[PDB]
């Protein structure tokens, strides 16, 4: 077999990133979209499988990454048969689409297969902050490369099976996914804890304090990162006040800014100490009931990093934890933020 030849020429291409027009503006041909993406598909799965390849033998020797390290390689495979291919010939496209579901599937786990070898590495050789900071170097860069992926795939499926495009939303109402990603954490929380806070919204549209805020983004996105911190948010909200009666709301203030929009989470659950919040970031010192030990976080924040947002948290111990989501606003500074593999290894 080839692979590692395939890795080698691929892995000399950059990743190309796409804007949010660039990905409306897909809504061009299928043909274009198969032409682009037989090419970039390979030299994005070759970047990462490359990096992988790098990490030492104690870490790739392990079960959890040969494993995932084999669904890239099919995965790279699956999409060479196509490189020859004519786009002219329909039935060239739809076994195409046949093929990116297949892909989608069989990396589904990958998170958890993931999380499996970083348990192992930790009871192996152990949880030191040098450990900590290479795992969170590989895994940012990794699950960054994936969710790139993952955007690419379902862009090509959804579209070429109008108003949403595919995963992206152009009048994203930012207050709607905000109360579905409340509800849904609600209905969890009384679930297990028989009480949830209530929420508030406040919106503030600086230049026009009427509109409602809309955007373009991919919503499913937004969900994920809005659900994780409700977990967060009711979990502490609840636990910190179980002696007590009341159960302060959660407050989330929507601000829309000339370059920033910004989405803020406010709870009354006693807060963290300063020292303990990078921590809450940490893949290997997050991995061992709603919310309470998971890849939320981490991943919550490289969802928000990937359009060229951020996801921050400041608390103040003994009153409460602010979760905010910063976006872009504006879909000309919404662009792919890519891991790309070269010198810096
Ligand atoms: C690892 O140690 C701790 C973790 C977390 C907290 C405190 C920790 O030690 C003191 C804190 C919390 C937990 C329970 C009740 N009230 C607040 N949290 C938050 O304030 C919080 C964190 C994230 C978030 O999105 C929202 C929050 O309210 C939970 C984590
Ligand atoms: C399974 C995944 C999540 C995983 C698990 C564990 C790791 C940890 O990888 C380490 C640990 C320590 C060092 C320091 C060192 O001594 N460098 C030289 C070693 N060549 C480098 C690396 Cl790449 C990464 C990714
Ligand atoms: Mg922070």
């Amino acid at each position: 077999g080839s692979a590692p030849k395939y890795i080698e020429h691929f892995s000399k291409f950059s990743p190309s990133p796409l804007s949010m027009k660039q990905f409306l503006d897909f809504g061009a041909c299928e043909k274009t979209s198969f032409t682009f993406l037989r090419q970039e598909l390979p030299v994005r799965l070759a970047n990462i499988m490359k990096e992988i390849n790098l990490l030492p033998d104690r870490v790739l020797s392990t079960p959890s990454v040969q494993l995932v390290q084999s669904w890239y390689v099919q995965s790279l495979l699956d999409i060479m048969e196509f490189l020859d291919k004519d786009p002219e010939d329909h039935r060239t496209l739809s076994q195409f689409t046949d093929a990116l579901v297949t892909i989608r599937n069989r990396h589904n786990d990958v998170v958890p297969t993931m999380a499996q070898g970083v348990l192992e590495y930790k009871d192996t050789y152990g949880d030191d902050p040098v450990s900590n900071q290479n795992i969170q170097y590989f895994l940012d860069r990794f699950y960054l490369s994936r969710i790139s992926i993952r955007m690419l795939i379902n862009q090509h499926t959804l579209i070429f099976d109008p108003k949403h495009i595919g995963s992206i939303d152009p009048n994203c109402n930012v207050s709607e996914v905000v109360k579905d990603a409340y509800d849904m954490a609600k209905l969890l929380c009384d679930k297990y804890y028989m009480a949830s806070p209530d929420l508030e919204i406040q919106e503030i549209n600086a230049a026009n304090s009427k509109q409602p805020i809309h955007m373009v983004y991919v919503p499913s996105h937004l969900y994920h990162m809005l659900f994780e911190l409700f977990k967060n948010a009711m979990r502490a909200t609840v636990e910190s006040h179980e002696s007590s009666l009341i159960l302060p709301p959660i407050k989330v203030m929507v601000a829309l800014g000339e370059e920033d929009l910004s989405i803020k989470m406010s709870d009354r659950g006693g807060g963290v100490p300063l020292r303990k919040i990078e921590r809450l970031f940490s893949y290997m010192y997050s991995t061992a009931p709603l919310a309470g030990f998971g890849y939320g976080l981490p991943i919550s924040r490289l969802y928000a990093k990937y359009f060229q947002g951020d996801l921050q948290l400041f608390s103040m111990e003994g009153f409460g934890t602010d979760a905010v989501i910063y976006l872009k606003a504006l879909s000309t500074d919404s662009v792919e933020r890519l891991p790309v593999y070269n010198k810096s290894a």
